[PDB]
């Protein structure tokens, strides 16, 4: 029996310069490690089961808002009604499905490398990153183009408060006009259904209600954008710091989807996921009591040492490329295939207009930690 439960400030892990270091100082404090109110599960036999086991290890019960939410749809939700959701949304969110909107994502993808190439410079994330994904979620899902500047704003005012008392006047407000300008849409989807999969959801043999869409295009908006916004800048740092890379991807889809599959692997955007037990459980010897609120640690598992494909390095060769940057079991990230896209894309058409780049002059690359992004703070890049 295990009776000495490990403990960390989590605030002080070394992870704002090398995941790998922070991930490791956490991984060999033990199997279970108790910081700043929750269970984190390091290893990779315990993430996964527990990733796996739905019914044990609960995803409404971690996720469930209080009061009287809009529904997140899938997120929150357990089977049976979690299964429903993913069997429901499955088919739009397919490579097949997906592949289908590549000529326009490309086509908006271009225009906007377009507008950077000339300049010999920019500061990745401002200029490009925190940009582009919403720019082709309002591509995807047919909204106004001119809406990019007011639907950033309010992710990012609903984002930075979602983890805080006491909300800023500001704040409120964005969330309101948030809401408001999601159901004006959802309820025109569902008067006049177009081909698109906001309106296709609300019909058929098993339709999603209105607030069923709402709660689903608000998550989609929180949790699918900035993820990938993340992804782009370690995508654009790590080739800035390898010539060889660059040249070796430019033109090469095949090596650039490998590529992107170490960025989500080594840096992945949501490095741990929560969820809370139903019943007691045992993890290295520990006993948890129902009800323990867990941590299960993803990025860690990635590195763990335990077979090539999961090592601290960038590691470009090797038949296989497999990982957990997207989750596993039934929450598995419904948008890993569109990521996949967008981060291919957007390496592929930054290669073909800027093929040879670096960092800026002494720029060490850091993330913001603790804070609620693992995203890089800034990426200055500098060519011609
Ligand atoms: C590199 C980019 C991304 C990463 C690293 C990422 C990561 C993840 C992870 C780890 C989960 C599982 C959370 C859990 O088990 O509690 C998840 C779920 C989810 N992701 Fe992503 N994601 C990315 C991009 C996207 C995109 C582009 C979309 C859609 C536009 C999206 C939509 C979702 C949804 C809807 C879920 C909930 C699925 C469910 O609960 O069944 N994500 N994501
Ligand atoms: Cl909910
Ligand atoms: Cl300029
Ligand atoms: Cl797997
Ligand atoms: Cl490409
Ligand atoms: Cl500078
Ligand atoms: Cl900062």
């Amino acid at each position: 029996g295990s009776f000495y439960l490990p403990r960390l400030e989590y605030s002080t892990l070394p992870m704002a310069v090398d995941r790998g270091v922070g991930w490791k100082t956490l991984r060999d404090a033990g199997p279970v490690v108790f910081m700043n109110g929750w269970y984190y599960l390091t290893r990779r036999e315990d993430v996964l089961a527990a990733l796996r086991n739905p019914k044990v290890f609960s995803s409404r019960k971690a996720l469930q808002p209080p009061g009287n939410p809009l529904p997140v749809v899938p997120l929150a939700f357990d089977p049976p009604e979690h299964t429903r959701y993913r069997r429901i949304l499955q088919p739009y969110f397919s490579p097949a499905a997906l592949s289908k909107a590549l000529p326009s994502l490309r086509r908006h993808t271009v225009a906007m490398i377009d507008a950077i190439a000339g300049r010999g410079e920019c500061e990745a994330m401002a200029d490009l990153a925190n940009l582009f994904p919403f720019q082709l979620f309002l591509v995807l899902y047919g909204l106004p183009l001119e809406d990019r500047d007011r639907l950033i704003g309010w992710k990012d005012a609903v984002i930075a408060m979602s983890d805080r008392p006491h909300p800023t006047e500001a704040d409120v407000a964005a969330a309101r006009e948030l809401l408001e300008y999601l159901t004006a849409m959802v309820a025109e989807r569902r008067r006049n259904p177009g081909p698109d999969v906001l309106s296709q959801v609300q019909i058929g043999e098993d339709p999603l209600s209105e607030i069923e869409v709402l709660g689903l295009s608000h998550l989609l908006i929180l949790a699918g954008l900035d993820t990938v916004t993340a992804a782009v800048g370690f995508s654009l740092l790590e080739l800035a710091r390898r010539p060889q890379l660059r040249a070796m991807l430019r033109d090469n889809p095949k090596q650039i989807r490998v590529f992107i599959e170490e960025i989500v692997r080594l840096e992945p955007s949501a490095p741990v996921a929560p969820r809370v037990t139903t019943e007691p459980v045992t993890v290295g010897g520990m006993t948890l009591p129902a009800g323990s609120p867990v941590r299960l640690c993803m990025a860690a598992v990635n590195r763990d040492g335990s077979d090539a494909m999961s090592t601290d390095e960038l590691v470009m060769d090797g038949k296989v490329h497999r990982h957990w940057g997207f989750g596993g079991g039934p929450h598995r990230c419904l948008g890993s295939h569109l990521a996949r896209l967008e981060l291919t894309l957007l390496v592929g058409e930054w290669l073909n207009q800027i093929p040879d780049f670096e960092l800026a002059p002494d720029y060490a690359p850091e993330i913001r930690f603790p804070s609620k992004s693992f995203a890089l703070k800034n990426l200055p890049l500098r060519w011609s």
